[PDB]
């Protein structure tokens, strides 16, 4: 019913400007709309010249691109513009005398430490900027120093550090900013990004920035030039925190523990300054999780629920301090739920910004998130922000769709609801929700016991297991059984929030019916793998399995696939579904199929003098240079194993279609002749994106062939075998659902299981010869065949001799 249009904006940072939202992200995207609900891109990235928002890019922000973020380092082949802050500037002078701009101070970086905040202005919000300066600068050195892949020099000479001193700003270089060998201190002193523009009580603008290392800080910010007020002297605020000539007031972190995106929000309806970061890291396994306290000053302290400070004490885990008020977590829609698909889920949530409304003290939080099951692919959301009792504002369970809060009515509460709780913790991890009663009575029952009442038109009080948290009840949309559902947010004096969604009302039989019907093992007339069958359903509803006949599937789904020739063997699955006194049955006719030869679906010969595909199925391969995103190199071609091969002279490689292996029944064969031998050197490698990858390697770390996968898990499936330099040798590997067998001249080497599941659902990035880390392949490669399937020990000879 409410219509989303979605948009990939990183690091959102909504401002208002008349009628419409914008939002600013890193790559120099944005997007506006006019309800929160539909957005619209109208940027294009690092397109440059003709940039949407800098014009020509590299020439613009040259003064900035000269310390970091222009093809250096970890940003060589592009851009790395991260992270602005857009706001209208009423003081601001212009180069031409007016008064008033729109400024967007942005981030350059090149490494973790070597970045730099500037910023550039504009007389209209959608562009384009010019640059005016660049004012801090991290991961300087003492002397003379470069970074790999940099012809950069670091020294603080190269900084705007000189200018200040000279200017009488800074009475000269602080020692502490380098550690004895020179190099940058990030263990007290910040990476210069993220940074955040906000105006106090009394209007005067501010400037918190950090990321990591030594932490989150804030400086004063001239009004008519938007400079740095640096406080040219070291010092501690009145309650102990680090003051810095340069960098400014310590306001959150340190020692060098995770937290970046600061945005801070001065609330006049309560005087507070609440202070918004996020912990941990943004990919998909990062655990990127909301974080949020409050001051009654800009410059700190900043504190929790608990009264704990946000500046670490030490080099500790961050997990205790900070509001935890959004980490990962899915309203997992169980069988028999109303809707389809997986449920609404979130996977590192973060980066935020906060629009507060300063006519009808609406509030709303904006950030990006990654989802479940789809890799690092990610969206924006808005979720609105509630004032609780406490001060503190409370994040609404489900995305902003036009809701606001209303008279809610007893009889509007009472009911059966899922429950989330956020705790402190984070990691990859997925938080699923609990079932709970709000009954009549005032008492809470289900999966945990307490209290609740709600206090004027929507207040809530809930306590559960001890625990007595603080927030609203709302109504809601729910994207997966599409209605206005009863919702509740609550925060508690530890940090902690929980989240609420009001159930259908349902009878036990009414439930069983439901699980029964949408009860369903997919497509049971194929089936060459294990069946899941679950044993719940929604509101903990219980199934039960049994089977016809267990030489076939037993009562857990495992199956017994038939010979090669047999016939499709078949079988009875039969679901028992309870839940109270209410009880149904359901009936599954399996049929699995026997074992059958790998089919050929890519071959790369190389006989023709080019990079293509024998089958026709896949694409031509492209040239890449020393490693597998760019490019540059060459590939000669000289006589193989059967026909031309493909030669790399130690400098290039061979980039593969995109979804080469896309499932997790597979084989590859080739052969290869290395003419020398480098440790973690690949031969075939696959990854979803370089973090979860598999690599065929000729030396490993062994010192031996083997099968290798990363980054999460690390799987070592290692031959002790050593593989001759001038010669040539076979190589193929299978992969089965978990078993994995690999082949040396035809012959087994290493039979293992529980081998990771890279190419599911994604659609990896494949090459020869070259990864992200390592130098790449010399030598030949021929005969490149890829499978699904596992190939027989049988196809393995054939290969290895003809
Ligand atoms: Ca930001
Ligand atoms: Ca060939």
């Amino acid at each position: 019913d409410p219509q989303f249009t979605n948009v990939s904006v990183h690091d959102p940072s909504i401002v208002k400007d008349g009628d419409t939202y914008y939002i600013f992200g890193s790559h120099i995207e944005a997007a506006k709309s006019k309800d929160l609900m539909n957005w619209e891109k109208f940027t294009n990235g690092y397109t440059t010249p003709n940039n949407k928002l800098y014009g020509d890019l590299s020439k613009n922000l040259a003064g900035s691109f000269k310390w970091a973020g222009e093809n250096d380092a970890d940003s060589k082949g592009g851009f790395a513009v991260w992270a602005p802050d857009v706001f209208w500037n009423k003081d601001y002078v212009n180069e031409d005398g007016t008064k008033g701009a729109y400024m967007i101070y942005y981030s350059v970086s090149s490494t973790y430490i070597r970045s730099a905040i500037g910023y550039a202005v504009s007389k209209h919000i959608e562009g384009p900027y010019k640059y005016v300066d660049t004012i801090v600068y991290s991961g300087f050195t003492k002397e003379e120093a470069y970074d790999a892949n940099s012809k950069i020099n670091k020294k603080w000479t190269n900084t705007n550090i000189p200018k200040l001193i000279e200017q009488g700003k800074l009475k000269g270089v602080r020692a502490d900013w380098f550690h004895n060998d020179g190099s940058y201190n990030n263990r007290d002193f910040p990476n210069a990004i993220d940074p955040n523009l906000f105006y106090d009580e009394k209007g005067n603008l501010w400037m918190a920035y950090g990321s990591w290392s030594g932490g989150i800080f804030v400086l004063p910010m001239d009004k008519t030039t938007g400079k740095p007020i640096y406080p040219g002297k070291d010092g501690k605020t009145p309650d102990g925190r680090l003051v810095d000539r340069y960098f400014g007031i310590k306001i959150a972190g340190g020692y060098y523990q995770s937290g970046e995106g600061t945005y801070i929000v001065y609330d006049k309806n309560t005087d507070y300054y609440y202070l918004y970061v996020t912990y941990g890291w943004l990919g998909a396994d990062g655990g990127y999780n909301m974080r949020q306290f409050r001051s009654t000053s800009p410059t700190g302290p900043y504190v929790d629920a608990k009264g704990q400070s946000a500046v670490l004490p030490g080099e500790v885990d961050n997990s205790p301090y900070g509001n935890k008020i959004m980490g990962n977590f899915l309203f997992e829609r169980k069988v028999g739920d109303p809707g389809t698909g997986i449920g609404v889920g979130y996977v590192s949530p973060g980066h935020n910004s906060v629009y507060l409304d300063r006519k009808t003290g609406q509030q709303f939080l904006v950030f990006h998130t990654r989802f479940p099951q789809s890799g690092e692919y990610h969206e924006v959301r808005v979720h609105q922000m509630f004032m609780n009792k406490n001060g503190w504002p409370v994040v609404a369970p489900y995305r902003y769709a036009g809701e606001k809060l209303e008279k809610v009515n007893k009889q509007d509460v009472v009911g059966e609801y899922q429950l989330i709780n956020h705790g402190k913790d984070y990691s990859a991890d997925i938080k699923k929700q609990i079932f709970v009663r709000l009954n009549r009575n005032n008492t809470i029952s289900g999966d945990a016991t307490g209290t609740w009442r709600k206090i004027g038109h929507n207040q809530a009080e809930i306590t559960i297991d001890g625990e007595t948290y603080d927030g609203v009840f709302v109504r809601q949309w729910d994207p997966t059984s599409k209605r206005y559902v009863m919702a509740f947010t609550a925060l508690s004096n530890e940090g902690v929030s929980i989240w609420g969604s009001k159930l259908a009302d349902k009878t036990d039989e009414e439930i069983v019916e439901d699980v029964a019907s949408d009860l369903d093992l997919g497509d049971t007339d194929h089936v060459v793998s294990n069946l899941h069958l679950p044993t719940e359903g929604t509101r903990h509803t219980v199934i039960s399995w049994t089977t016809s006949d267990a030489k076939v599937v037993s009562e857990t789904g495992v199956v017994h696939r038939p010979e090669v020739g047999s016939a499709p063997v078949t079988a009875t699955l039969t679901a028992t579904i309870t839940k109270g006194d209410a009880t149904a049955t359901k009936v599954f006719h399996i049929t699995v199929l026997p074992y059958e030869e790998a089919k050929l679906t890519a071959h790369y010969s190389f006989d023709n003098n080019d990079l293509s595909d024998s089958t026709g199925n896949f694409g031509p391969g492209t040239i890449t240079g020393n490693r597998i995103d760019n490019e540059g190199g060459t590939i000669a071609y000289a006589d193989g194993k059967i026909g031309k091969a493909a030669v790399l002279n130690g400098q290039s490689g061979i980039r593969l279609p995109d979804g080469l292996v896309s499932s997790n029944q597979y084989s590859v064969s080739l052969w290869v002749k290395p003419e020398q031998l480098t440790t973690h050197t690949t031969t075939f490698f696959g990854a979803k994106d370089p973090n979860h990858w598999i690599s065929l390697v000729p030396q490993g770390w062994d010192g031996n062939t083997m099968l290798w996968s990363g980054s999460s898990p690390w799987y070592d499936g290692r031959t002790f075998w050593k593989i001759p330099t001038g010669q040539w040798t076979h190589l193929a590997f299978s992969v089965d659902n978990g078993a994995v067998k690999v082949y040396i001249n035809g012959v087994e080497k290493f039979s293992g299981t529980n081998f990771p599941d890279v190419f599911t659902g994604a659609n990896a990035s494949f090459a020869l010869g070259v990864n992200w880390w390592d130098p790449p392949f010399k030598g030949l490669i021929d005969e490149l065949r890829i499978y699904e399937g596992a190939l027989t020990p049988s196809q393995v000879t054939d290969l290895a001799q003809t």
